[PDB]
């Protein structure tokens, strides 16, 4: 049928407080290449936040992200958690699941999306 990438470990929570995102993939079972997350903050562009690759590689947008998360792979089948530590307003975001098939050419390339989770960082 279809890839579902569930996500769930957001919601609400204060300025310097914590969240941990969690993306379960289900439906269609596929071999996948990498698993990271988007998000897009109220009138701005969807923007890349974090990904780890099935060898173990990781990488982050630097630049927005500041060493204060961390994407790791979790035991199931693609499952992957992101740890967001130290979040601040600017933060705020719909956050989207992306993973990547090695079915599908392009590498380290994304192919199925998430519906998108709410985190909402108060001042």
């Amino acid at each position: 049928s279809q890839v579902q990438l569930q996500e769930s470990g957001g919601g609400l929570v204060q300025a310097g407080g914590s969240l941990r995102l969690s993306c379960a993939a289900s439906g269609r079972t596929f071999s996948s290449d990498v698993m990271g997350w988007f998000r897009q903050a109220p009138g701005k562009e969807r923007e890349f936040v974090a990904a780890v690759t099935r060898s173990g590689g990781k990488s982050y947008n630097a630049d927005s992200v500041k060493g204060r998360f961390t994407i790791s792979r979790d035991n199931a089948k693609n499952t992957v958690s992101l740890q967001m530590n130290s979040l601040k307003p600017e933060d705020t975001a719909v956050y989207y699941c992306a993973a990547g098939d090695t079915a599908i050419t392009s590498w380290y390339g994304y192919d199925y999306w998430g519906q998108g989770t709410q985190v909402t960082v108060s001042s």
